[PDB]
């Protein structure tokens, strides 16, 4: 089958450029290579990082519209709020859980005000122009007039801005009834095209995750060097993805339905495996949509309105490994976590996490958003950024498995 061989190609893809880096580097690397060579080389993956960066836009906003306006006011009310309740319960419990482990297992073992940084996210959730708010966002910085803050503007997609909007103009269409029906229909056809153009890319989607891990891994010195620093903050990473998807997530499966979980994940595991070998929750919103809704006997509408909006609003592994992350830092350099920096921490991880895109890039371009509100040093992303490729298909594994089993709960809940 085409999807398996998507999987199939994609875990290939993905050794294969392991391989590669790693011969690339015995050959010298970087070094050997130089910048002229080393730019063609590594060009792979940022073409597919900017393919992935084009559908975003188009790709969240009508997937948001037409879930937010799939369900109508009498089962927005129940199963709208059960919904938005279980994303935030379950982002909540990923971000304890990645504090929990970061701080037992301690990785590093051996500047914004946080105030100024919470506006920025509540500006940021209520942007001041949607064009803007496209491929802009808004940040503050400092003027010594005594120090100002002074809000400017700055490059990066604004997703939770867009993505609140997509969520409340889907809510007032479906108020509109008949007469909002053409936009209904206008932005469904919008992104099953986005889609058909998804199912595309992930063709290329091999060679340039290929060139990718290989790029990432010729750049580092060397991966037994890198490696021996990493080691802990990878084993915290992984450990907490699994924990949450194979202990937590079908704890609360169980808990709220008396249905086995790991059966319902049997039926979905090719979308998981496509999550890994992709790293983009976007790309396997269709076959996770099939999968829960055959293979698993979800209805029609719950899937409608859980997958599309989950797959950019609730995002556990992105949530668990950029808390996991945070508190790596602070630990790179010598700082202190108390209760509020925690609590600070947990909050502005299940921001990111909602304003994150469904793709490869989606976790280091909003850990900075923590960094900022726990005044981290922002460059140590450079380290994460050398490991981000492996991390990143974890967290987009435990990003689906939240979407399919909190479908599965819901659907429980209709029943
Ligand atoms: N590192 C992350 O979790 C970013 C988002 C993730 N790639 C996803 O598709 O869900």
């Amino acid at each position: 089958l085409r999807a398996n061989l998507l999987v199939l190609l994609t875990v290939v893809a993905v050794v294969a450029g392991v391989a590669l880096g790693l011969g690339v580097s015995g050959a010298g690397g970087a070094l050997a290579l130089g910048p002229e060579r080393l730019s063609a080389f590594v060009f792979p993956g940022e073409l597919l990082l900017r393919l992935l960066r084009m559908i975003i836009l188009p790709l969240v906003v009508c997937s948001l519209i037409g879930g937010a306006a799939s369900l109508d006011p009498g089962a927005l009310g129940r199963l709208g709020a059960w919904a938005l309740l279980f994303f935030l319960v379950t982002t909540l419990l990923a971000s304890a859980l990645g504090v929990g482990l970061a701080l037992a297992l301690q990785p590093g073992a051996a500047s914004k005000e946080v105030l100024d940084s919470f506006l920025d996210l509540a500006r940021n959730i209520f942007p001041s122009n949607l064009v803007s708010a496209a491929f802009r966002s808004y940040s503050t910085t400092y003027e010594e007039r005594v120090k100002v803050p002074v809000g400017q503007e700055v490059e990066g997609m604004n997703i939770l801005g867009l993505v609140v909007f997509a969520i409340v103009f889907g809510v007032a269409l479906r108020k509109l009834g008949p007469e909002g029906e053409l936009l209904i229909r206008f932005f469904n056809s919008f992104n099953e095209a986005t889609m058909v153009l998804v199912s595309w890319i992930m063709w290329y989607a091999p060679v340039g995750i290929m060139f990718l891990v290989a790029g990432k891994i010729v750049e580092m010195e060397d991966v037994g060097l890198l490696f021996a620093r990493l080691g802990k903050y990878i084993l915290c990473c992984l450990l907490g993805h699994a924990i949450h998807g194979l202990l937590v997530l079908p704890l609360i499966y169980f808990l709220f339905t008396r249905k086995n979980p790991y059966r319902f994940l049997w039926g979905i595991v090719t979308p998981l495996a496509t999550a890994f070998g992709t790293s983009s929750s976007s790309a396997t919103l269709p076959l996770m949509m099939k999968c829960v809704e055959e293979n698993n006997g979800v209805a029609k509408h719950i899937s409608r309105f859980i997958l599309p909006i989950g797959a950019t609003v609730n995002m556990d592994g992105a949530a668990l490994f950029q808390c996991v992350a945070a508190v790596f830092i602070a630990q790179l350099s010598q700082q202190s976590l108390d209760f509020v920096k925690i609590i600070t921490i947990l909050v502005t991880a299940t921001a990111s996490s909602v304003g994150a895109a469904g793709i490869p890039a989606g976790g280091v371009l909003t850990l900075a958003i923590i960094l900022e509100a726990v005044n981290l040093p922002v460059d140590h992303i450079s380290l994460i950024l050398a490991v981000d490729w492996l991390v990143d298909r974890s967290c987009t594994v435990l990003n689906v498995e939240g979407d399919a089993l909190g479908a599965g709960l819901l659907q429980n809940y209709v029943d």
